């Protein structure tokens, strides 16, 4: 037997009509009770389980999987999750660390790829399974992908020791720091870049134990709450006004991502570089990302991003930038130097050195 | 034959090294007329033709393609081009257009969607293909895309009634304001996620004749210098702040994309909200777009941007709604109403409608 | 309601193990009653339905949809199956057709392909989707494509009137005279390497209205068992001796697809030529298609296999090719030159004629 | 400077057109001449070089890459090409081998996949790049994909150590016995459903950690001990037992049979009796899948195995022929033997579990 505590935090897979739009709905041990491919009930009154915990059916090879569902409340539509609700379902898995083998978090779609990205870096040293997984259609709607996508979790979460923090969707296991949101409707809506995915599910499931992080079972998890709240995203624009700049730019932001054009560049004018320079010297530290889905920003150009405070997010997303941009600003007591230094490093695999 | 003009604004196809990095370089025709598959030295001097001007070598069918090369001056790498620079090369295709067939644009890879779908709304009832093309590596490095992309270009709008501005990179032709760029380093680096490509090249030439726009012979070309410049794109983050959202939207910005999460949406906070709001009183207009690359806006979700002063972007590329907003803020006398009604249209095959 | 035929022929979804190996498994109906996504038992009760009917839950939008299970006997690993196995599903559906607005058959992936191709030409005239539909795991295994498979298939069918020979895998809808197998562990195990999907599910049902066939209510459904069983397939290979065709199309082969190399080229050798022309002589037709997955066959090379008896199959898939040469070779009273005339057409869809400009 | 072998067989990257149809073309080494991409005339008469040998232009660090080019005769469409054919073009590669740095072998498109499967056999214990390039376009037409290919190969083979034969078609470095044709038009033809060994756009990146490591110790040795009895036979639904038998009658003694999905075919007696006794007689058959991609594997009551047949796995049909043709040519074996290496990955073309 291996213990799962299943997160419902909200988003899709969950929600229910109510004047008629999509908002959160209550109650989803009630009825995932109900449904023999998530709850063996037979096995269930055969061992007398706690009425809380529900057992999936046998797999093929393995041992069997119980999970017990934890639902947040109120529930969220994830378009309104912020670094404190990340932070929130962090302390649930810090809690319950030892009691659990594994974890799966449900979580709406719209920024899932911002919050596997954000666990991924809060939970330091991690040595058990945490999947998010969601769905573009709810769990009671007849034809939809959540049912698959919450069985091929828990099963994933259950059955191996891969110590990442990862998306489950439409067969596929990402690294959740290399995942971002491709598609709007389609069932496939996430893809990872610049990076294979982890594991892949057909006929076999097929691991990339190659890619796979290793556990080390020396160090023990810490989890970070100090995480920088003050750190933003940019995207430059064509003619982007350095007026602009300067207020996105002005305290109390401590860091911001600039999402640039191409292999990481932007405007030459020497009023828009003025204010990058000016908000280095107030200690502000800017990360360059490529506005680009696939591939990496590199040196080259006379356009080329760089400089003072200035630190390559080579081929990360920007989500990965933007947590670990929270995660190195939230550490205490360090140069701006050694900040930057960390930005520079690959910390959770978010990041493909040269 | 067909004659063209090719304006070579800069970008990489035509870079140097110098000081380790890659800056814009002159002398393209002078390069050029070394290429045998650029100019047909033979059937130059059989015709006696001007110096200025370029013959590609004949192909397979049709008619035979000359053109001539307008180097702009300073050239620049893309990164720098603004809504000023891609007005010039509209008033540049203006002045010309009685005397070419067709145009080849080659541009900077960086914004070349932006320019594309610029260009597309600022030549209204445009007759004649405008073709931008670019590349990842240099002309003048042995190893490269340029080659294929810059003839392929040429061969399109010599030989095609394609009145669109299009973007041709590595075989594929795209609708310019459909396009995004996707990849940092492929030669593939150019999608266009919510419309099929306009043509494909291979052993031969498909063409996508039941999406090309229909030329409009009795209505002239009417270009458009009044583009709004205040205009912004803000791309949403979680948690973002209404403080910082409240400093973004501050007079003098007219219009704004606000990029939103998956279908649409962002975060229903009131403070945040308010300062949309507020905006809206103020008179700014907001196209919501999604993040998404493939897919639409839509209704759904109580957190879905809609309201006042808020238009759908349908499935619009960001690239296309920055310029749709510059165009239609531009238009003279119109009220705030009238120019929502209008930024809700497909005006220059940017949108597709629901149904 | 509308009302569908569920025709269990066989295949990985709903097999078991048995000696470390899967094989064909009874008692479906008997599962699908309990699965709630399958059959919803309060309303059974509520109308007190028949017992060997199913009903499946209300979806978003439209009527209800209610089916019937027809479990095969015997029940066959497809790599088993023959034209003669595909006949009698043709048959199953001609008896049952006035009865059921639709068809959903469970069938084995290994050979779907080929009788989605098969049952494509057999159905003449079709009015109502006949929705083929698999698995690469079993139902009964836990982690399986087959639950959402399966309700796909009925849920298409049961919605939506496309009047054709469909395979439905992954949330998509392909012809099935257009697909082939591309993988043999994933999920996306099927491609319509010439032709788009006609549906895709996601959030929203896409369905692509301009290029599904039309109902033609004047005509009657005819069933074709008069199908040529002496065809067969043949891929070329480099240095494939004249010795080994002869022997491959002698008597009582009737006609044969071969699979060419690139835009549809074979050697020039002489001993192989004068081969095919001998077969050509004996009253043989010959479908020249591509070994490669997508494109067509065309002329342009002096390696390009065209002359007496050899028809161009064009774009088609092999599979189609063979189906369509069971179909026509097995009309009756037709010249051999109007028989190529025939293969030379888009019957149901499985062909792509030339552009002009 | 480095030293290339341009080895020119034949193939629409040199065809002409002909009472309205393409045949091979001569004089490819008089048209290079002439692009200025291909051949540097200022650096030539500046070292004042034999006229038979090319200079590419230079790239700014590297080293400087000449080719020559041999163009053989007769030029071949590769839909006429045979196991012969390509021991001829291994034979050359043999005859040249300390002479130069590396190979390119233009070459049809047709059947590149089965010569580039079949040169990975034949070439044992290779240390020298070995590239093949075709085009869907001939050179001659001004819109082509020739051009870009055949620079590609030759730039490849010029400035980087991959000790195999390859394919590069389309900007990708493939490695050749994991290569099929799946695009008989478009310029994408070739796909390796094993990643590409490299990819070109603004850089090049090389997949050092697929690429196969150079055994200086160990000789060249090539096989022109290939058996030519060997055949490929496609199962279809319902193919008859007195066919197959038909098929594999001596001399016959190895055979490729695709079958579907992972590794199955009909298990009606009939059929299953032939090819126990064509095992009998000796027969040696491998079973490899109809489909793109994936893996044969055991699992259902249909999965073609036992008595002398071997699992293909991963492998292509164009690779599982030519390691076919290579272990039944190898001298003195035991059958038992033989089906022990046809089970081992010994090119890179197969993937174990
Ligand atoms: N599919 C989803 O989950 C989208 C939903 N609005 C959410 O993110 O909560
Ligand atoms: N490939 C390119 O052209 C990149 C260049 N920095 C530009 O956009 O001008
Ligand atoms: N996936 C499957 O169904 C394969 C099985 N051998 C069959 O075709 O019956
Ligand atoms: N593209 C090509 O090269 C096809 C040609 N028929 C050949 O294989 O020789």
């Amino acid at each position: 037997e291996r213990h799962l505590l299943l997160i419902y935090t909200g988003g899709t897979l969950g929600m229910q009509s109510k004047g008629g739009v999509l908002v959160p709905g209550p109650g989803l041990v009630t009825l995932l009770r109900t449904l023999p491919m998530f709850h063996d009930k037979e096995f269930a009154q055969a061992q007398g389980l706690p009425d809380h915990a529900l057992a999936l059916p046998p797999a093929s090879h393995g041992p069997r999987v119980l999970y017990t569902v934890l639902e947040c409340q109120p529930l969220l539509d994830s378009s309104d999750m912020t670094i404190d609700d990340w932070i929130r379902i962090a302390k649930i898995i810090e809690r319950h660390y030892e009691q659990y083998q594994g974890f799966v978090v449900i979580h709406g779609a719209d920024t899932m790829a911002s919050g596997a990205s954000m666990l991924s870096f809060m939970l330091e040293n991690l040595h058990k399974p945490v999947i998010l997984t969601g769905a573009q259609v709810p769990i009671r709607v007849l034809w939809n992908d959540a049912r698959e996508n919450l069985l091929g979790a828990l099963l994933v979460a259950g059955q191996y020791i891969i110590p990442e923090v990862c998306l489950f969707m439409n067969s596929q296991l990402f690294r959740g720091n290399r995942v971002t949101k491709v598609d709007s409707q389609k069932f496939e809506a996430f893809c990872s870049p610049n990076l294979s995915p982890l594991a892949t599910v057909g006929a076999d499931v097929t691991i990339a134990w190659d890619l796979v992080r290793k556990v080390k079972w020396k160090d023990p998890l810490v989890v970070h709450s100090n995480m920088e709240h003050d750190v933003a995203l940019l995207r430059l624009y064509p003619g982007i006004p350095a007026s602009l700049v300067r207020a996105f730019l002005q305290p109390p932001l401590k860091g911001v991502v600039l999402e640039t054009f191409g292999s990481g560049n932007g405007p030459s004018k020497p009023d828009l570089l003025q204010e990058l320079r000016a908000a280095a010297q107030r200690g502000l530290i800017m990360v360059n990302c490529s506005q680009c889905l696939r591939g990496s920003v590199t040196p080259g150009y006379a356009t080329s991003l760089a400089g003072a405070n200035i630190v390559s997010g080579l081929d990360m997303t920007s989500e990965a930038a933007l947590a670990k941009l929270s995660y190195v600003l939230g550490l205490p007591e360090l140069s701006l130097e050694r900040r930057q230094e960390l930005l520079a490093k690959d910390l959770r695999g978010e990041m493909t050195l040269p």
